[PDB]
């Protein structure tokens, strides 16, 4: 019963009183929705950041260079954060987007196969350069947020051309929540090295009865907001829709 207008409004009023700029994409089956406050992000590249650990997971797992069990340990320097200073598997480096775990995959993943990857899949811009540790924060790769729901999309249904295991090992990573029996799937993103910054939340609603909604947020992070401003707005989001 709640008109259009309506949702719209509401949707851009989240980003509005975050004072950030954003865009909140909603895939429908085939049907692309755009909502938020700067609506023209919608078609516009910014470097993936953290989103880029989904694809950096299916490469790394596709070709054995890790397994779901496997502890990648601490090293024992300081890292930018506390809580990544800890042995931890894929999964649990995938929650705290942990960036030295990542960073250890690419590398045995290496250049050649990572860019032989990327291409395959069809990721953005396709374009990795010659640094295969640190390509996904500072360029030359982007992604628009049409690029990323459609990706998140692709991942919910199995639809990337990865096996079928493969999708289901990186998915069990990215349940971040449960909500009237909804299950959100979704992976962060903050990129701290670009002017702007860029802030992500790329994932999909699996509802009750088994329909998957994709959805991918993109805004503005200005300094000293909190991180979790992406998924507040998410969730309002989705309420708001009735999606969960």
């Amino acid at each position: 019963h709640i008109s259009s207008q309506q949702h719209e409004k509401a949707i851009k009023s989240y980003f509005d009183e975050a004072q950030t700029q954003g865009v909140i994409i909603i895939k429908e089956g085939k049907n692309l929705s755009t909502y938020g406050n700067a609506l023209a992000r919608a078609n516009k590249e910014y470097v993936p950041a953290s989103t880029f650990k989904m694809l950096n997971a299916l490469i790394g797992l596709e070709n054995h260079k890790a397994t779901t069990n496997e502890i990648f340990k601490w090293d024992g320097k300081k890292r930018t954060y506390p809580m990544w200073e800890k042995d931890m598997t894929l999964g649990e480096a995938m929650a705290l987007s942990a960036d030295p775990v990542y960073q250890e995959l690419a590398r045995r993943t290496g250049l050649e196969l990572m860019q032989k990857e990327v291409k395959r899949v069809n990721f953005g811009n396709t374009n990795i350069g010659t640094q295969v540790d640190n390509f996904w924060l500072v360029g030359p790769l982007k992604i628009t947020p049409v690029q990323e729901v459609n990706f998140a999309d692709d991942l919910a249904h199995n639809r990337l051309p990865f096996k079928l295991e493969t999708q289901e090992e990186v998915k069990k990573m990215l349940l971040i929540k449960e909500v009237n029996g909804s299950k959100i799937y979704a992976k962060s993103g903050w990129g701290m090295g670009v002017t702007p910054q860029v802030g992500w939340l790329t994932g999909w609603v699996e509802q009750a009865n088994g329909k998957k909604i994709p959805f991918s947020l993109n805004l503005e992070m200005k300094e000293g907001m909190s991180g979790s401003i992406r998924n507040e707005i998410t969730y309002k989001s989705l309420e708001n829709l009735g999606i969960i």
